[PDB]
């Protein structure tokens, strides 16, 4: 009994034609097939030829299960909705207010970023941020655009 599906940790979210990724882990590749970015969310979104196996979720979940990468392991999670939230700075950006980050208690080291959050319905959001003994999660919900044709 699980708060979240399993699925795919590739990094990246594929759904439809489309890979969602962290912004600041984009490839020179997903630049050069960039379909829409915002700093402020920390999110790319590039082109893909094949079908991608994600569903987003496009409920009001605050519970889920994301993937850890520096522990290897799954944790179940809740979080507070979309947000508009300070990160200080980092090596990928200056300090600033990050919108639409959902915060919870969790493990979140540099090279977390990317791990998948899923509740029951899908894809919620992608671990961005991390520090103070919190994991933020940059929320894909609201991007209605973002599924399969
Ligand atoms: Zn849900």
């Amino acid at each position: 009994s699980h708060m979240g599906k399993f699925g795919q940790q590739s990094g990246a979210i594929y759904v439809g034609n489309f890979r969602v990724v962290n912004r600041h882990l984009a490839t020179h590749n997903d630049w050069a097939n960039l379909v829409w970015e915002d700093s402020s969310r920390d999110l790319l979104v590039s082109s893909t030829t094949a079908q991608g196996c994600d569903t987003i979720a496009r409920c009001n979940c605050q519970t889920g299960v994301y993937y850890c990468n520096s522990r290897r392991k799954h944790y179940p999670v809740s979080f507070s909705k979309p947000s508009l939230i300070y990160v200080e700075a980092s090596e990928y950006y200056p300090a600033r207010y990050q919108s639409h980050l959902m915060l919870a208690q969790g493990h979140s080291e540099p090279g977390d970023a990317g791990g998948i959050l899923r509740c029951q319905h899908g894809v919620v959001g992608i671990v961005s941020t991390g520090g103070n003994g919190l994991v933020g999660f940059a929320d894909v919900r609201d991007l209605l655009w973002l599924d399969e044709e």
